[PDB]
């Protein structure tokens, strides 16, 4: 059995990413009663990848099983904690609230058991289907501990329950009025009637949820829709988990979450936990990767902590070249908006320049290597440099020097490259610098040569002298000229083969054997 | 018969542009005596059009017939004056040459018709079919003056004339053998031989010219373009002189004449000759008057001229719109050019700012009433005001008005109006400025809204807050689902 250990342990070694060879590791260590080989494989696979409710259930039970000190009791909580924050699991939460009554009596036990059960019932008490056993084992415990005036706390969770729209509510209802030896008020039926209608409401949903089989996305897509015409953000947040739970590979989805969160809540422990889930389900999307970084700006998340989330980004492996210029551009927006541009020289401000020069290279090493086209066809990283470089600082030189780079690589036929290039000189150059810039235009664009042409005299009609104006008429009629020449004989050429084409369908026609032989 | 001159004379004072009724109007004055209206029709019709060979000809008999030696030999001469002018013509040199040699008694009366002479072989002595016939007349001339010592002033001409290029030249070298004592020289010799190796050169051409119906416009262009090819510019005028004895209506060929003489020639009094009487054949292109005004500034022809040139542009008449704005952006193009900027002043300054405003008016007013078109749709002229205004003075204020003004006029609509509008503010403006200008931009644009979109987010990226950027995403998503829920109702 150890042999077969051994064969699963250096599979993992080669491969740490085989979800389902951590289970059948652990499984097996299990099996053979190696407990702190378990719990290590354990906390390793956890580390890794989000585990489903099942996987942290096995896990808690065994700890369970074994605590047998005080110290592991505590340990057992420090789990639990840990297996809550993956997604939402009703069955964690419960198990929860039971194990931790066992510590009644200590120093903070009868609050620490109220604590889990008011956490879970923020988490999952609004859940239609399993909400309600949550409750139930909340008031059970309650009616446990006191007879005649701890009474009132039981009431209330009854009161509260019955305004919240739950399944088999109605045997709720009527097990409060037996249980009540005062009568219940009028305040408390008309809540519940309300939330009978929400959950007639609801019901065609949960239906549909129910018949569709499985990770129905598309029943909970349209069940998140109409969550969000109501627009409970409890309620909102609740069917996304829910969805989440069956359908956690879908960027998309989380996107949509995610994104309701960066906009409405505003809530930074909150919006903050459900990027970083979304980063472990799908780490292969940049998007997530770059909405992370952004939500950890606008919440003030410290520089350093910002970076390092950055650089697990680079290595997460992502499958397109245009993906890495995507997440080098999110940090670098980032450590712009991070410098004082009023004043020159700014610590932050070389470290700006530091970041694009490592972004330049390894755009040029390592995601080159792997793809073996450049990640930046039409340098926008160089771009953005040479503008920030020109408009910010009064550098006009280094957009220079970008510029001259990113035009050798065959960018020098686009019209709208070498506008984009005049119009930074434009803006922040002197008119000598347009002039060369739009005489080189002229010379090297091959896709709308007219139209930087037209740009260029209609710069030395407002601007030029008159031999300005000159030049850039003889430059553009010479430059047009050579153009509707080769457009024109090209043109030849086509018509020429298609004459080609006519006399090879000629000697068809006159070689007709409607009988062949071969 | 004076009936249908009363006839003419009437449609003449209704339309003066009538040149075959000005010809109708002097054949029948010619033919029924009306010497004093005669000399007043034909100056009349002289002054607005360019006169045929043949007209300045029969107006030219007539006053030399009626030598009315009060003395009109000087007024005769002024006329001739007057009909070289026009176009090339060897028959009217000709004429002006003998006729010149009636005043050989007279104070310098030989140094005028060796001047004549020499100012005829000058225009059309190259000139293959016709030159010859003047080279013989002043041989002529001069033979028959003195006996023993212009023997040379002949001689000069013998060997003047046989180092060029004529048709029956090798009757003429014979010639030169048996008159001359002496020895025809080696010198003279070669340059003769030279001369008949390019009469074998031209004789393809000089035929395929020959061949074909007049105005033969296609075979003269094979001509200059092989003459060009050449690069002889003597020569080359030549052939240009000749075609246009024939196709004076074809703007195009005007215009690579006076072209060449821009680009290659550059003497000032010979290119200004050319384009001046370019318009006066055909005046109703603009690009004639255009480059007309190019090179009065190229040579440095005073202001004042210059504007009553363009002036004269305006009433010209032409077909298009267009072409009233194009003319309008040649005169503002020249005023701006003596602009000094670094002066504020400025004297030329404010009569530019005053000639933008009176050219948009004249758009607004004359072009409008006529075409009921501006000419200018996209507002160009306001336009390059305002970029003038902006990046030359310091008047952003000013560029702003004038860009308001455009939007205002139904350009609100066009994303390449409002990125033309925002890099100008990127220019010469603050950055608060831009993001108004995108912001409407976005809010406006029509025809391509996606792109204004990109364009307003690139900038909030490079340049502003995370809050500039998240509003940015907002107006764009609103906006482009905005649109996108029309093109599924609409």
């Amino acid at each position: 059995n150890q042999l077969e250990i051994e064969r699963l342990e250096e599979q993992l070694s080669i491969n740490v990413y085989d979800y389902n060879c951590h289970v059948d590791l652990i499984r097996l260590l299990r099996l053979e009663g190696e407990l702190t080989k378990v719990r290590m494989a354990r906390q390793k696979m956890s580390e890794i990848f989000p585990l489903t409710e099942e996987l942290w259930l096995e896990w808690l039970h065994d700890e369970i099983s074994m605590a047998q000190d005080g110290l592991d009791r505590e340990h057992v909580y420090d789990l639990f904690e840990k297996a809550v924050k993956d997604y939402i699991c009703p069955n964690i939460w419960l198990e929860y609230g039971q194990y931790s009554v066992g510590g009644i009596g200590q120093k903070g036990g009868l609050e620490k058991v109220r604590s889990v059960f008011e956490r879970a019932l923020s988490s999952v008490g609004l859940h239609m289907t399993k909400g309600l056993a949550l409750w139930e084992a909340y008031r059970e415990f309650e009616s446990a501990i006191v007879e005649a005036a701890r009474l009132e706390k039981v009431h209330s969770l009854f009161r509260r329950q019955l305004a919240i729209p739950l399944y088999d509510m109605e045997a709720t209802f009527a097990e409060y009025e037996e249980w009540s030896e005062d009568p219940i008020p009028e305040s408390v039926i008309q809540n519940y009637n309300k939330a009978l209608q929400q959950l007639e409401k609801y019901k065609p949903y949960e239906e549909a949820l129910l018949q569709a089989e499985a990770p129905r996305l598309a029943e909970y897509q349209a069940y998140i829709d109409f969550e969000m015409k109501i627009g409970d953000p409890a309620r909102i947040q609740l069917i996304f988990e829910r969805a989440l739970v069956e359908n956690c590979l879908v960027p998309d989805l989380w996107i949509r979450y995610s994104q309701y969160l960066d906009r409405q809540l505003k809530v930074k422990d909150l919006v903050l936990s459900v990027h970083n889930r979304a980063i472990r389900n799908c780490p292969w999307t940049v998007a997530l990767w770059s909405r992370y970084l952004l939500a950890m700006e606008r919440h003030g998340v410290d520089h350093q902590v910002i970076s390092v989330t950055f650089e697990k980004a680079l290595n997460a492996g992502f499958i397109q070249a245009t993906d890495y210029v995507e997440i080098w551009q999110a940090y670098l927006d980032y450590l712009r908006r991070r410098v004082d541009f009023k004043q020159d020289s700014s610590k932050e401000l070389e470290e700006l320049r530091a970041a694009f020069t490592r972004a330049l290279e390894y755009l040029k090493q390592e995601v080159e290597e792997r793809f073996n086209e450049s990640g930046d066809p039409s340098c926008v990283i160089m771009q953005n440099w040479a503008r920030i470089e020109a408009r910010l600082c009064n550098n006009m030189q280094k957009a220079r020097e970008l510029w001259d780079s990113i035009m050798t690589r065959g960018n020098a036929k686009y019209a709208n490259m070498w506008l984009e290039y005049y119009n930074l000189e434009r803006a922040h150059g002197d008119t000598q610098h347009c002039r060369k810039a739009l005489h080189r235009a002229v010379q090297c664009t091959s896709d709308y040569p007219e139209h930087v042409c037209e740009v260029l005299l209609t710069m030395e009609r407002t601007e030029g002298s008159l031999e300005d104006w000159d030049i850039a008429v003889q430059k553009t009629e010479t430059r047009l000229a050579r153009v509707n020449e080769q457009r024109m004989k090209a043109a030849e050429k086509e018509a020429a083969l298609v004459q080609q084409e006519e006399e090879k369908a000629e000697q068809r026609k006159r070689a007709r054997a409607e009988k062949k032989a071969l």
